[PDB]
């Protein structure tokens, strides 16, 4: 994965890609950039709109919207279907439900009926979710990362101002989920990212792949 | 069960036949239009107390304000059989220990609640079936459903005898006097062998057969 | 359009059916609010898809003015205003002026403010625009959903069970005067025969006849 | 107004945390307020009294709530200009007609009620302008959307000092303070050339200028 903007020089985003941009106003401008994606240019093929994932607000991001649980349950589904033991105690357990509740309605004084149980109304019934109530935004971070490991639709995560909330060894994990896990991510940062090897734009234009 | 030209008297089954068509044409829109026409009881009734049917293959029985009834006497009839509710707290139980082991297995921080019974009844797609229904049928059923909507003092069909054999009907009088429900039955033809009010096309009040 | 249960009755414009027996007037009923095309009523052309048929038994308690109804007749609406395009500029021009307007109060106000336009269709919805109801006789209702039947392209056949009887002989020929003009088949099921006029009967032996009454 | 986790919110008010896990702290401590580990008072502040934003850009300004406020707000406007607001009722007066005859011409039993003008604007789509926003600009629309919803007591942008130039800073703390708001700008590194709240490397708050 590869963009260009100002810097006349295309970055390569493999894995966990960190550039760090001195100058406010091109860090301003390079965001607002990012959240106008359509100037700025993603790649070979040009990225879709759609196949871009942008956070700022960690903390605030739905991470069980709609469509990400429909996945999720998608996985558990399959992962349960993997295990028949299992899903054949659950069949019989549900069984035995339905049998059980049958009988009351035809005990009852109204014409009754029912289907029966499958387990995405088992998933939906007990409120399958992803727990982020008691989330630290280390705790976040991860979760997004992961949702982005599944959402294979999603071409690149750019996590903005990520790092100014994360203690080094705590950026460190986070890479080495992403390195492990074949996605790439870009952390966009206005202020350098200590003891680890990032682009910087200075605070003059000399783009440079140093370290802190 | 009192309404009102001339007072008249609703209780069990009670049939009103009109047979000049502008004066039934008149009063089924005094009857849509309600809330002009008074409507009492044992010394005022507001709208929501009053429920009319004409469509009765149309009409659906299984609207969420009902199914919420139901569920309700449902699980009432659960809790009385203490035993088979035991049983069923058990068996969602595990259910939940072993979804929650493969929340466990997975990658993510997943989490789960609990299933109560009415997430169970909701699963079950327990409805009252109505596609078998023929239009005997579905008047027993809306009938039943009338006992429930107990904030629904008083049920009106109209034209329903036009679609039912006198003995359907006797069947359905009798099924209403059980229940102890309120039904006026609004027609245009005479209902045969049987008291009824009518309203003749001379516009004189009987109380015939 | 052709229907058979039993052979084939063809409905042309305003068409009468009546059912002497009752067994049979319900049975028919029945297969009509269970009507899919896989079971054992047929209605056809050959075709005839479940939505695009249309039955009404309660006829005060008809919803005509939803949201799907209401796109045709704007639609039919915003046409017959094409057609006096002296008054089309005039409305164009006039909520032109309208935009303007409002426009440079956006300029004033202390924040970005920003508009796009107002179309036909916005003025009729923030006009109230609807099918007055509230008064209706059954007949005048009746006369609604026969306009509302032609207006929808996608409902080839109109079925009314019963509405004859709420309905007086002069008003039953105003129904059947104005169906024809319009080149819209309606079918009208029955139980008893309707006053002067010729329907088909199936008669208390299911004999099939067409007769004056 | 009053703050702890013991700070005063005084319109445009800055406070730096430096150790990043006593930021990262406090930060998920806003993103959780109900009254529990840290409180806002006057009395208490409930969570819809509260009003937090990071992401600047991505914030709808334009939510169903705040429009409601601005279109009674460009309403009474009209209001006090009445040569105008008598224009735009004869204008739509005369639509209403035309429309009219239409209606009475149709063969169908047409209705019609009439036009007011929160329909006017909502039939023009009017709203806030964001797309080609700055973040810099966004940043003075959210700051004026906080000074409609009278409900929301205070303003917390995060981060936002990453954003902005020294300048701009200084334009939004001119316009806040003139429009007389509480918003706390809650930052990790300290903001140059002004006055602010600041928590040490632990644990001693001072208030000095950068
Ligand atoms: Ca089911
Ligand atoms: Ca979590
Ligand atoms: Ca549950
Ligand atoms: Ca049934
Ligand atoms: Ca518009
Ligand atoms: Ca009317
Ligand atoms: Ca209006
Ligand atoms: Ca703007």
């Amino acid at each position: 994965r590869v963009n260009f903007s100002l810097l006349e020089e295309p970055i390569e985003i493999e894995k966990a890609t960190f550039l760090t941009i001195k100058d406010v106003q091109s860090f301003a401008h390079l965001v607002k950039l990012i959240y106008q994606y359509d100037n700025e240019l993603k790649l070979q093929k040009g990225l879709k709109p759609t196949e871009l994932f942008v956070v700022t607000d960690i903390l605030g991001y739905d991470v069980n919207s709609a469509a990400t649980l429909k996945l999720i349950y998608g996985d558990l589904e399959a992962q349960l279907n993997d295990k028949p033991e299992v899903k054949s105690m659950i069949e019989k357990l549900t069984g035995t439900i339905s049998q059980l509740i049958g009988y009351e309605l035809l005990e009852h004084e109204m014409d009754l009926e029912e289907d029966g149980i499958i387990v995405q109304e088992l998933f939906k019934a007990l409120g399958i979710k992803i727990e982020t109530t008691s989330d630290t935004i280390f705790e976040k971070v991860m979760e997004i990362t992961q949702v982005h490991r599944y959402l294979s639709k999603k071409k690149l995560l750019i996590f903005i101002n990520a790092c100014t909330y994360l203690t080094e060894d705590e950026v460190q994990q986070v890479v080495e989920y992403i390195s492990l896990n074949n996605v790439d991510v870009l952390f966009l940062e206005q202020r350098v990212v200590q003891n680890r090897f990032q682009y910087i734009l200075d605070e003059n234009f000399y783009l440079s792949y140093e370290k802190a």
